[PDB]
């Protein structure tokens, strides 16, 4: 795919408009290889946006930035990072994202093991945050600590939808090995047809993070890890000894290899762990602190 043809193709799905006129107040906040980020006001309704300037002729993996455009434009909701607009301008990509300043969670869980409270804080936003998308026949594909994150107040949000997937009732399932090794479900591993039933896998995975500090099998390579993943019982904490029954029940609900028997978001949300979670309050002494 040509920049000629990518061009093309996105020029039919972004934003019409041309944000050079509809914005102001710029300041540079990052670059990276293939762009910069800038702050910016919206003109008629003063909010502040994360401008993603994305050099396309820079860019690689480019078909992600078409599909997290195409699918995401028409969701929201407040435990995910909203995407406002996304426009062609000359050259480049721009997306309007929400500004958040309190960091990824994985700041926060590399350094401290969280109670249960904030564990159940945490969980039930992502899960809020995941029963409406899988609603939606969105699966996010690339859940992890690093995916997650926070606000200055507490807030949890879901981040970091390259390799997100839309189902329909035309194609409801998919098959392609996507995702972050050591938080990929067994079945996308394998490479059956799969659902939206991988994101809880993957949620499991992180409730590890956040009790042990690290995914399971962190010490092989990744291409090993995926080995043990796909062909081996799900994994255990480490610290099993630290965790209440409940926690447990609600952990074994989501590392089940059998993806028709392993809990929904929906499901998980109804569990009597999240009768722990916490006001928002309860995170942001280590989110200021990390
Ligand atoms: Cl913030």
């Amino acid at each position: 795919v040509t920049h000629e043809q990518f061009k093309a193709a996105l020029r039919m799905v972004v934003d019409q408009g041309d944000p050079r006129l509809l914005l102001d107040s710029y300041v540079k906040i990052g670059e990276g290889s293939t762009g910069i980020v800038c702050l910016a006001r919206e003109k008629h309704s003063g909010r502040q946006v994360a401008v993603k300037m994305m050099d396309l002729r820079k860019q690689q993996r480019r078909e992600l930035l078409f599909n997290e455009v195409v699918i995401m434009r028409d969701y929201q909701h407040f435990n995910v990072v909203e995407m406002y607009k996304s426009y062609l301008v000359g050259e480049e990509l721009w997306v309007l994202m929400e500004f958040l300043q309190g960091g990824a969670l994985t700041d926060i869980v590399s350094q401290v093991r969280l109670n249960e409270e904030q564990i159940a804080t945490v969980c039930e936003a992502v899960l809020q945050a995941l029963a409406y998308l899988h609603a939606q026949g969105v699966i996010h594909r690339d859940i992890k600590s690093d995916s997650i994150l926070l606000t200055l107040d507490g807030r949890v949000k879901l981040s970091d939808f390259g390799f997100c997937a839309q189902i329909s009732k035309d194609v409801p399932k998919r098959k392609s090995l996507v995702g972050t090794p050591y938080w990929m479900a067994p079945e996308v591993i394998s490479r059956s047809l799969y659902a939206t039933e991988v994101d809880i896998w993957s949620l499991g995975i992180m409730v590890i993070e956040m009790v042990d500090g690290e995914p399971p099998y962190f010490s092989d390579s990744p291409v090993q890890a995926m080995k043990r993943l796909r062909d081996s019982p799900p994994p255990k904490l480490k610290n099993s000894h630290k965790v209440s029954p409940v926690l447990r029940d609600f952990l074994e609900r989501m590392l089940v290899r059998d993806p028709q028997e392993r809990a929904t978001a929906q499901e998980l949300l109804d569990h009597p762990f999240l009768l722990q979670t916490g006001l928002p309050e309860c995170l942001v002494p280590l989110i200021q602190l990390y």
